[PDB]
């Protein structure tokens, strides 16, 4: 359409949907309860992402926020996505290592704060304050990464899959705050169509890429 | 008041409240933990519905959405209701059959998508796109119905209650997308006071009717 | 800033943050899973409260609501806080007594209704109706207090800590509806800077005060 970034929202919509369908199919047959648990969280992730990608594509998930002397296009639908899919991704990890729910509770609530403060920042109309929220959200992200490495004898099946996925997580996830900082939500350094591409590549990799590594491994089974 | 559908929102408010009070009373005495679990989910359902019915009655849960060349009255409070009560109803079913949480996870997330996409559609200002969201929401509903029948040796107590409730669920729930399609959110075929009546009858049956069948059966006990 | 209540929002921000940091530090070392579970819920509470306090301080968590012939400043961010932290506080209590999840389900859903109806009332533009929602929210609160005393052989460690915390809860929590009634959301009896102070003292006591009593006791351990 009339938004130059439309193409990347369309690609992302498409990629998230085919990823959802693929994992849906693959999960057909599965009766292993544990595996059952990874399939559900892992298919749901790009399915949610599919709908929020679509909502951005169709314009619904877009709003204008005034700040720094301009009317800025903010895709808020990203935070509706992440709010659910980021804890679910952390859920895949906790289960994979069989995390005490006390740690799961810390991960999921730290995540909510991360995203919730992400969202507040996205929509705050006082230019400098946006970066205050970014910082707090970053701190929660840094806490989550802390736990990923430091908050955790696992079955050797689980170990190599866990370490890979954790590696993929820290590298991908750590990129989100940077893109946010220099893109349209932040200093306005990198234009919106480029930011959206960046987020499209991270989003598909962190959900569909992450999911293919998880789901093709017997780490997930009994 | 000045809205012809006021009477059905008042009736629904009333019926949901007396249903809540009745189940509250009935749950008095109960110490069976399992039964405890069905009473809580089952009383909470029309209690939430009570407040959202009230919010529509009082006008709070109503908003105007512009599309197809008119200003359309959309009761958004329905989705605030369903968002919580529909997974809770699916929760009553999963527990009753002792569903693996992997399936519960699939049901509850598919439900969120259903309602969440329902809501997006309700509020989208591009007339044709509303039906895109309707379709996606319908697909999630069809998936849920799939699991209800196909996603599941149960204690014979549970079986006859389960089958009845599942039957009631598929027939009632399948009616919601139709009403949405031809009523005010959709093609505008059936007027708002009639749609609201339809939704009032489905809502009370699916929550209070469903609940009386559940709660008068020993299916729920130990 | 230009809002006389700014000082109490700043104090509260500060106190909630240092409380979060303190509990974070204290939870360092902890490997007891159960204790793990109380630390996470208990640190998360003022961390959420910290961000919502900040959001009010910075003006984001503030909105104008028209009613009774004036434009009223309503801090909605309080309900975004309570929505998560009040069930979490009830969670600390249920676990401490090892509540059946059927009761936990009743507590947490009754809480959601309480806060959710609190919020509807806060934002309703029909002056008299606000007090209808207040009443319904109060009823849910009274139900929760009912369960706290009546909805529940515990390990004697847990007992004296439980009774104290429950006492602190009933007295603090019962004060919130009163402040709401006579303050700016309600009859407008007590000015906003005074209400905000009241809420700041309750909030810190119910979260940080409550948490210090909980976390310095071996009630939380194995
Ligand atoms: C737990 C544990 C963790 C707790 C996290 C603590 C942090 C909480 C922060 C939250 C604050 C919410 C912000 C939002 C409610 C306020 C919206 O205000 C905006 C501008 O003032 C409105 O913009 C105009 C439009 C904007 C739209 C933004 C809305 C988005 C909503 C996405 C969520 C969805 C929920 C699924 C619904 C179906
Ligand atoms: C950061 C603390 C540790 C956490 C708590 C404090 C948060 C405060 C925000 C951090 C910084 C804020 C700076 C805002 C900015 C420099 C002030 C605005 O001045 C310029 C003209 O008025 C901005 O105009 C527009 C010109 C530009 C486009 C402005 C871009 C702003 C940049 C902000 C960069 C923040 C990082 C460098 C944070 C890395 C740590
Ligand atoms: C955006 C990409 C980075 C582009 C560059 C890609 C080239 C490689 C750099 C990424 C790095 C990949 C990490 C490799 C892993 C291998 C480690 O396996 C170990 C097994 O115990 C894990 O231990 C401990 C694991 C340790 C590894 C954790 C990595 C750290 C986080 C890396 C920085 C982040 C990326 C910031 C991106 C930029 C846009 C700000
Ligand atoms: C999980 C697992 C499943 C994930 C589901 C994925 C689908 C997510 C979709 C969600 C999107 C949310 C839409 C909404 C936030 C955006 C509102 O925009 C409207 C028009 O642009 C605002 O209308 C003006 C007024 C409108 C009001 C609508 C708000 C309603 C909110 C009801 C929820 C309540 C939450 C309880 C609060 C106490
Ligand atoms: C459906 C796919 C399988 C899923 C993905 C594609 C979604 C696309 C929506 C399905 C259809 C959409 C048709 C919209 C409509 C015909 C186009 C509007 O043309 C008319 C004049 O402009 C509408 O005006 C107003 C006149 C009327 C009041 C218009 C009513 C519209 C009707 C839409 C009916 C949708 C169903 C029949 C879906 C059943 C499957
Ligand atoms: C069937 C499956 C997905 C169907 C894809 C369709 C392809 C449409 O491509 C363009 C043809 O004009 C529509 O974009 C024209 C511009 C506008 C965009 C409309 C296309 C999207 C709104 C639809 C993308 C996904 C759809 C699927 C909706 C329901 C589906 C999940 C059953
Ligand atoms: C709105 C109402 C339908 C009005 C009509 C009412 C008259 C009866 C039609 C509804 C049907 C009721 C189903 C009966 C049940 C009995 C089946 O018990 C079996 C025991 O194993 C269940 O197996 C498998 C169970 C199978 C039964 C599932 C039913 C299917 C869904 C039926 C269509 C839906 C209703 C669409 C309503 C319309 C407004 C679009
Ligand atoms: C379960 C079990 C329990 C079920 C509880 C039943 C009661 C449900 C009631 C809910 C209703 C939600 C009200 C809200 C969605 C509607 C907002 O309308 C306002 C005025 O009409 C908008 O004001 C303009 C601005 C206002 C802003 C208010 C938004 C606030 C949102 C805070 C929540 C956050 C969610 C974390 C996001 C990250
Ligand atoms: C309460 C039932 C048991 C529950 C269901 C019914 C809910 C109805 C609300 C309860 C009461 C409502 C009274 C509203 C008020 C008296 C009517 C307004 O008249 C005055 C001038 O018009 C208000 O103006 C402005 C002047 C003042 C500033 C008005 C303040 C209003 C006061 C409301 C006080 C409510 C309590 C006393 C509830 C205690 C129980
Ligand atoms: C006590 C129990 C419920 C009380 C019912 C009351 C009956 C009021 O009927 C009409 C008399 O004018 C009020 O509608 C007049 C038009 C307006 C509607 C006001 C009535 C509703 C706002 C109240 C409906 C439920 C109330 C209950 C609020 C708190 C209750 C749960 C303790
Ligand atoms: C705002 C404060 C109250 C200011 C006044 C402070 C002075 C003391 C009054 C509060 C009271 C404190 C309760 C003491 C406790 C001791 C009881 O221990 C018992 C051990 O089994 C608990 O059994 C059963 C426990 C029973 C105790 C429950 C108390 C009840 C609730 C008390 C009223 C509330 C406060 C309303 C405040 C006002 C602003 C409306
Ligand atoms: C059945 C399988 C293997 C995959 C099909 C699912 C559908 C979606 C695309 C699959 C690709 C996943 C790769 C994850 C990681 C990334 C680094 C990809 C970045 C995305 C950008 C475009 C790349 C091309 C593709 C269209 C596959
Ligand atoms: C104690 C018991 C049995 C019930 C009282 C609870 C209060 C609410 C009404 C109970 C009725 C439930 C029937 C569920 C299914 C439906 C098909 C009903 C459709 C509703 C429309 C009006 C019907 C009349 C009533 C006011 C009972
Ligand atoms: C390490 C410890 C003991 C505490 C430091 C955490 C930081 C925050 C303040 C701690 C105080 C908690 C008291 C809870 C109950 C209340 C009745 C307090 C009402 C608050 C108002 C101001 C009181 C002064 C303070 C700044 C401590
Ligand atoms: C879609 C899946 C991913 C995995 C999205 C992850 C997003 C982060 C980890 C986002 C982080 C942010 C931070 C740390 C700073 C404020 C802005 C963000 C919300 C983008
Ligand atoms: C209140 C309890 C019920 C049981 C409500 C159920 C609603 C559905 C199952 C609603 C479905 C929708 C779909 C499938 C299509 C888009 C519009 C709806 C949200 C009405
Ligand atoms: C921050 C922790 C607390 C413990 C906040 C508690 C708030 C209540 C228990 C709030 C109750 C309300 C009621 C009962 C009546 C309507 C208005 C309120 C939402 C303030």
């Amino acid at each position: 359409t009339g938004r130059p970034e439309w193409i990347w929202l369309a690609l992302g919509t498409a990629l998230m949907g085919l990823g959802t369908l693929y994992f849906l199919v693959k999960g057909m047959g599965v009766s292993d309860p544990d595996a059952k648990k990874f399939y559900a969280i892992t298919t749901l992730v790009p399915a949610i992402a599919f709908t929020m990608y679509l909502s951005m594509l169709l314009g619904y998930g877009l709003t204008m926020v005034p700040f720094g002397g301009e009317q800025n296009p903010i895709y808020w639908a990203r935070y509706a996505d992440w709010l659910f899919t980021t804890p679910l991704l952390l859920l895949d990890l906790a289960l994979l290592v069989d995390a005490d729910q006390g740690t799961i509770l810390a991960l999921v609530g730290a995540d909510g704060i991360m995203i919730g403060t992400g969202l507040v920042g996205a929509l705050t109309k006082v230019y400098s304050y946006r970066f205050v929220w970014w910082a707090i959200s970053t701190a929660a992200m840094l806490y989550i990464l802390y736990v990923l490495f430091f908050g955790f004898s696992m079955r050797p099946e689980v170990a190599s899959t866990f370490k890979v996925l954790r590696n993929v997580t820290v590298v991908l996830w750590s990129a989100y705050p940077v893109v946010w900082l220099i893109g349209s939500e932040g200093a306005g350094i990198v234009p919106l169509n480029i930011e959206t591409l960046l987020f499209m590549v991270l989003d598909v990799s962190a959900k569909v890429g992450f999911g293919l590594i998880l789901l093709r491994s017997r780490a997930i089974f009994g």
